[PDB]
C-alpha cells in the first residue's frame, strides 16, 4: 500500500522527538515504518556544506532540491514501494518555507523544480509544528518563514494539520495519532 | 557592457586548450579578460558531488545548476558589469546536451530551472567543439551527447560556431578569433 507522512516547521519545535514518538506508536501497533530527514537523506554531503556555507538564494534551493530528488528515488520511493509508512522530517515545504517566503525565491518557480525532483511524490499528510521563533539570519528572517509554514497550511487544508509546539510533547504525540487514526 | 563567451563540446576535443588561447589573444590587444569554467566556478565542492555513484540525471542537473547560479551571480555578472570579457569553459549547454538528449531529461524543464538559475543570462557566442563520439556511460551515451550539441547548435545557429575539434589546434584558434574580430573594434 504504502503511507507518506511528513513533519514541518522551525527548528526547535519538536520535529525529531514527534518523528521519533510516531514512529514508535505505528511499531507498537506492528505497522512497518521508515523514518528519515532531509537535509542529508539523499546526499549526506549536501548537509555538511550547507553547514559550514552561504550562498545564493537560487544555489541553496537547488542544492536542497538534489538531495531532494536522490531522497524521493532511493530512500522515500522505495520504502513505500514496500508498503511502509514513510515519515520525512523535513521535505518540499521546507524550502518553500525558508528559501521561498524566507529568503524571497518565487514559488512558482519553486513548485516548477520539485516536479520532476520529487517525481510528484507529495505527503498524505503534513504535521506543522507551529510556535514564534522566540519559543525556539534574524528573528525577522524567521518570522517570515514561520508565517510562510502557516501561509502554505492555509493553502492546503487537507494536508497540512497544524499543532501548537509549545505543548507539553506528550499532548502533542497524541494528537498526531488522533489525526493519523482514521487514515490506517 | 561586457562580453560574454562559451567553449562547448565532449571532454578532449581541446575546449580548455581554446579558452586559454582565446584569453590571451585578447589580452595581447588590450581587452580585459576574466577566464573560468563549469563545474566549479560557483561552488568548488560541486565537483566532488557530481561523481557520487549511480546519481539520479535529476540530482545531477540540479548539482551542476546550483553551481550555475552561484556561478553566474558571483563571478560571471560581477565580471562583465566591470567590462571584462567572460569567457566560460563549459555553460547551460554542457547541461541540455549531457543532462537532456545524453540522460533523457526533458529540455523545457531544464531551460525552465535554468532561466532563475542563470537570470537568462546567455552567451553571445559558443564555439562548439565538435568532436567524434568515440574519441570522448558507453558510446550510445556519447553519441547522443555529440548530436544533441549539434542539435542545439542548429537551433540557435547565431549563438553557436560549430568547429571541427580534429583540426590542429592552431587552426581552431584562428577560426575562433574572425568569428570575433566584428565584436571587438
Ligand atoms: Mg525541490
Ligand atoms: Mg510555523
Ligand atoms: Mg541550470
Ligand atoms: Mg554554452
Amino acid at each position: 500500500p504504502g503511507l507518506f507522512l511528513t513533519l514541518e516547521g522551525l527548528d526547535g519545535s519538536g520535529k525529531t522527538t514527534q518523528a521519533r514518538r510516531l514512529a514508535a506508536f505505528l511499531e507498537a501497533q506492528g505497522r512497518p515504518v521508515l523514518l528519515t530527514r532531509e537535509p542529508g537523506g539523499g546526499l549526506p554531503e549536501v548537509r555538511s556544506l550547507l553547514l559550514t556555507q552561504e550562498l545564493s538564494p537560487e544555489a541553496e534551493y537547488l542544492l536542497f532540491s538534489a538531495d531532494r530528488a536522490e531522497h524521493v528515488r532511493k530512500v522515500i520511493l522505495p520504502g513505500l514501494a514496500a508498503g511502509k509508512v514513510v515519515i520525512s522530517l523535513r521535505y518540499l515545504d521546507s524550502s518553500l518555507a525558508y528559501q521561498g517566503y524566507g529568503r524571497g525565491l518565487p514559488l512558482p518557480w519553486l513548485r516548477e523544480v520539485a516536479r520532476e525532483a520529487t517525481r510528484g511524490l507529495k505527503p498524505r499528510l503534513t504535521f506543522l509544528l507551529d510556535l514564534p521563533p522566540e519559543a525556539a539570519l534574524g528573528l525577522e528572517f524567521f518570522r517570515r518563514v514561520r508565517e510562510g509554514y502557516l501561509a502554505l497550511a492555509r493553502a492546503e487544508p487537507g494536508r497540512f494539520v497544524v499543532l501548537d509546539a509549545t505543548l507539553p510533547e506528550e499532548e502533542i504525540a497524541r494528537a498526531i495519532q488522533a489525526h493519523l487514526r482514521p487514515l490506517l
